[PDB]
C-alpha cells in the first residue's frame, strides 16, 4: 500500500502539501515545510516589492474554520527565487513557487525570471488567479475576460508547465466558462481548487464585533465550511479539463477529508487552515489515517479511486 | 419583554420565519407553519403549473448542514394564490408568496394576479431570482443585466412594494453591482440574502457515492456551513440599500445565530436547515434563546442593536 504519485516530471512521497499562504512565508517557514511529512510544499503568494499586508488582526480560526484578509503580506519575488533557486533541498521534496501579482504586468515580470529556475531546478509555478485586479472589478479569476489576458500572457512569457490557484464558483455557467478559458492553454498543467471563499463576515456575540481588522470584517473563509465546495469545483474542473491534473484544497482535517478530495478527482490535496491550527505534525496524522481508509477498503494505490466518486442512477 | 415588530406595514410577534421551500409546499405545510410560534411564514417558491421536481433523493442533511436539488417541486401558483385569497388565516401572522418563474413572462404573469390580492388580503411578495440552471445560462442575479430586467418588469407589473431572495455574493465588486441594480427599483422593500450556496457537493466517504441523485449530487448547501456567507450578505446589503429592509437567511440553528444576523443588519430572520431538521418546535426554542441574549446584555428591543456590529478601528 502507498500514498506516492508521479506527476510533472516529479514524485511525490505522499499527496499531501501546505496551502499556498500557510507556513510558507519566511525561510523559517519553508524549512520547516520541508523538514515536515509532507509531500511538497508551496511558497506563500509573492509580488515583485515585499509587502507587509493588511493591519492585525487579520487572521482568525474558530471550531468550524477560519477567515482571513491578510493582504497578501510576502517577502518579495526575490526572496521566493532564491530560495528555489539557492536554498531549497530538491532531494527532499518538491517545491512549488506561488505568484500572485497585482497586475499582468508585474506576474510577467516574475514568470521570466522564474523561468530559467524552474528548467534548471524543477520548482514548479502556481500562478494564483484569485486575487485583486484593478480596484472595484471582479478579482481576476471572476473576470473571464482578464483571466484569459493573464494565461496568455504568462504562457508566452514563461513558456514551461504551470498551474493556476483558482475561487471556488457557485453556478454551472460559470464553471462551463472558467474550465473553457483553462482548456485554451495547454501549458497550463494543474488546477488547485479552490482558493478560500470570498468575503465571508465572523462576527463575535459577545463583543458583537467582526473579528478581523481589515475590510470591515470581511475576508476569505477556509476550513470545515467550505468542503463541499471545495469538493465540487474539484469535480466540476475534474470532469471538465481531461488533460489537466487537479489538486485539491479546502477543508482537509483528516484523511477522510483528503479521500473525498480524491475521489472528487484531486492530484495533491493542500491542507490550509487546518495546518495553520494544527502545525506541521497534521502531515504524519493525515497520511495516517488515509492509509487506515484505503487498508479497510482494499485499495493499495491513488490511482484506484482518484475521481471515481460514484454519481446515484 | 417581547420579540414583536412592525415591517411593511404589518405587525410580527417576533422576527422568524421559515426559510421558502421548508414547511412550506403543501396545504398541511403551511397551516402546521401557521400554527407555529413564528412569526410570519413565506411559501415554497412556485411556478405557474406545478412541478414535480428532481428524483429522490434530492435533500440530505448532516451534523453542519443540509444538500439540495429539489427541482423547484410545487403545487403551481394557482395552489399557493388560493391559498393566500382564501385560506390563510391574517390574523395569525402574516403572509410571504414566493415566486420562482422560469422566464420574466412567467414572472409577470403570476405577479399581475397576486397583485390584487396583496392589496386585498396584504399577502406579501417574494421574488425568488434563483432557478435550474439553464446550459449556457449564468443564475439571473449573477447576470446584472437580467436581473436588471426581471425587477423592472415585475415592478411594473406588479405595482406594489415587494421583495427579492437572492443568492450569495463572494467579491466586493459584485455587491457593490447588485445592490446598485437593487437600488434602481424603489418597490423593492426587502432583500433576503441568502439562498443556498450555489453547486456544492457531498460525498459518502463508507460508499464512495454522492448523495443526492439530481445533476451528478451537486446541489445548494445550507446549514452551518454558510452562517459567515449569509451574515456577509447581509451586512453588505444593509450597508448598500439603507431605504431597504434585509431578511437574513442562512445557518440559523440558535438565538445566538439569530443574534448575529441581526447585528449584520436583519429585519427578519429566516430557518431552513435546522428547521426542516428539527420542525417547527425550534421557533420557541429561538424566541427562548434570542430573549436571553438581549437580557444578559440588556437590550430590550431589537431596534437597539439591529445593524449595530462593530468593526475594529
Ligand atoms: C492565512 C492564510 C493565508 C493565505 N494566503 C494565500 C496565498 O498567499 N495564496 C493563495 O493562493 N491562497 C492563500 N490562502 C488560501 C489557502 O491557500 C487555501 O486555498 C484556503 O485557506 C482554503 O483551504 P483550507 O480550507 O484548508 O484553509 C491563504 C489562506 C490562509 C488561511
Ligand atoms: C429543501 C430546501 C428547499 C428549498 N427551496 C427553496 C425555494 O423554493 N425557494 C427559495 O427561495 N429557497 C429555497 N431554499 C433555500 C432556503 O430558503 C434557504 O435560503 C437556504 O436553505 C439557506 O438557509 P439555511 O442555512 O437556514 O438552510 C430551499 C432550501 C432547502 C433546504
Ligand atoms: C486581503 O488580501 C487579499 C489577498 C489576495 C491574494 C492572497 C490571498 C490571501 C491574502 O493574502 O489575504 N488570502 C487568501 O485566502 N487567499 C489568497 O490568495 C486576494 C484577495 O482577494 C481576491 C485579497
Ligand atoms: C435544482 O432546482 C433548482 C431550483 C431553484 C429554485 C428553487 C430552490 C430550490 C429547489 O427547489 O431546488 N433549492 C434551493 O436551495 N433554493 C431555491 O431557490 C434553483 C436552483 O438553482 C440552481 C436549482
Amino acid at each position: 500500500m502507498c500514498l506516492k504519485l508521479n506527476l510533472l516530471d516529479h514524485v511525490f512521497a505522499n499527496p499531501f502539501m501546505n496551502a499556498a499562504g500557510v507556513l510558507c512565508s519566511t525561510e523559517e517557514d519553508l524549512r520547516c515545510m520541508t523538514a515536515s511529512s509532507s509531500g511538497a510544499l508551496v511558497s506563500k503568494s509573492c509580488t515583485s516589492a515585499p509587502r507587509d499586508g493588511n493591519p492585525e488582526p487579520r487572521y482568525m480560526a474558530f471550531p468550524l474554520g477560519s477567515i482571513n484578509s491578510m493582504g497578501l503580506p510576502n517577502l518579495g519575488f526575490d526572496f521566493y527565487l532564491k530560495y528555489a533557486s539557492d536554498l531549497h533541498d530538491y532531494s527532499k521534496k518538491p517545491l512549488f513557487l506561488s505568484i500572485s501579482g497585482l497586475s499582468v504586468e508585474e506576474n510577467v515580470a516574475m514568470v521570466r525570471r522564474l523561468a530559467p529556475v524552474a528548467q534548471e531546478k524543477g520548482v514548479l509555478l502556481e500562478l494564483n488567479l484569485s486575487c485583486p485586479n484593478v480596484p472595484g472589478k471582479p478579482q481576476v479569476a471572476y473576470d473571464f475576460e482578464a483571466m484569459r489576458t493573464y494565461l496568455q500572457q504568462v504562457s508566452l512569457a514563461y513558456g514551461l508547465p504551470f498551474g493556476v490557484k483558482m475561487p471556488p464558483y457557485f453556478d454551472i455557467a460559470h464553471f462551463d466558462t472558467a474550465a473553457a478559458v483553462l482548456n485554451e492553454f495547454p501549458l497550463v498543467k494543474f488546477v488547485t481548487c479552490v482558493n478560500s471563499v470570498g468575503n465571508g463576515l465572523v462576527i463575535d456575540a459577545e463583543s458583537e464585533s467582526v473579528v478581523i481588522k481589515p475590510k470591515q470584517g470581511f475576508g476569505g473563509l477556509g476550513g470545515k465550511y467550505i468542503l463541499p465546495t471545495a469538493l465540487a469545483n474539484v469535480n466540476a474542473f475534474y470532469r471538465r479539463c481531461p488533460d489537466k491534473l487537479v489538486f485539491g484544497c479546502g477543508g482537509v482535517y483528516s484523511g477522510e477529508d483528503a479521500f473525498l478530495h480524491i475521489l472528487a478527482g484531486a492530484s495533491m490535496v493542500q491542507v490550509g487552515t487546518a495546518l495553520q491550527e494544527e502545525g506541521p505534525g497534521i502531515f504524519t496524522r493525515l497520511e495516517d489515517e488515509l492509509l487506515e481508509i484505503m487498508a479497510r477498503k482494499g485499495y493499495r494505490t491513488l490511482e484506484e479511486f482518484r475521481g471515481r466518486v460514484k454519481t446515484i442512477e
